[PDB]
């Protein structure tokens, strides 16, 4: 089902990146310009899984490398994180999106969760590979991918989470995505900053 049979037998993130970029699981490859594959190696203690790979990764063959990836990186700098020392990737590997007369970008389409249980073997060889202490779930998709299609991340914001269907049982921690923090009223924004920072020192002190 879905990309389990494109998934190969191994652990080496560049053989399954490589395989990645072959993948058929569901439609999103079609009009996607290539899969983006995580960032980082196997030594990383922390996993950060954002959705899935927007406009600008979608052409840089990258994750988090547009406004919301800065942001995160303004984020993990006060967090006291080297980013690579990490492993970032998303929930599902191909971008999904429209465009709109007039616009200056391809506009991110929310993966349905179909797709999300398709694209989940990746995520799951991804788990293996690195073996992570710590799973930061960015946002509402990649936390329903390991801890239920029901789960609220509002509800359970700064919580250490451990769920026994995942992978060498790492601790989880589900905070907010941070596209959500570029736009909105300027004190909306910072105290949510400030909740990020928060809840990557509670993932980075587990
Ligand atoms: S989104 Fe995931 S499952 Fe769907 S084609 Fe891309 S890699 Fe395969």
């Amino acid at each position: 089902a879905g990309a389990q049979d494109f998934v190969p037998h191994t652990a080496d993130l560049a053989e399954l990146a490589a395989a990645a970029g072959e993948c058929r699981g569901c439609g999103l490859y079609r009009d996607a310009t290539q899969a983006v594959f995580g960032a980082g190696g196997r030594s990383a203690r922390i996993m950060m899984i954002g959705e899935a790979p927007g406009d600008k990764e979608d052409l840089a063959g990258l994750p988090f490398v547009g406004p919301a990836g800065r942001l995160l990186d303004r984020a993990l700098e006060a967090a006291d994180i080297d980013r690579d020392a990490l492993y970032v990737t998303n929930a599902v590997k191909h971008f999904k999106f429209t465009r709109a007369a007039g616009g200056k970008r391809r506009i991110s389409k929310t993966p349905s969760r179909t797709e999300v249980v398709a694209c989940r073997p990746w995520l799951i060889a991804e788990m293996t590979s690195v073996e992570p202490d710590v799973v930061v779930l960015l946002g509402a998709t990649a936390a329903k991918a390991l801890l239920g299609n029901d789960f609220r991340v509002t509800q359970h914001r700064g919580e250490v989470l451990h769920v026994d269907d995942v992978p060498g049982d790492p601790a989880l921690v589900a905070t907010v995505h941070p596209s959500s923090l570029l736009r909105g009223p300027k004190e909306e924004r910072e105290s949510a900053f400030a909740g990020l920072v928060d809840d990557l020192r509670v993932a980075a002190d587990v």
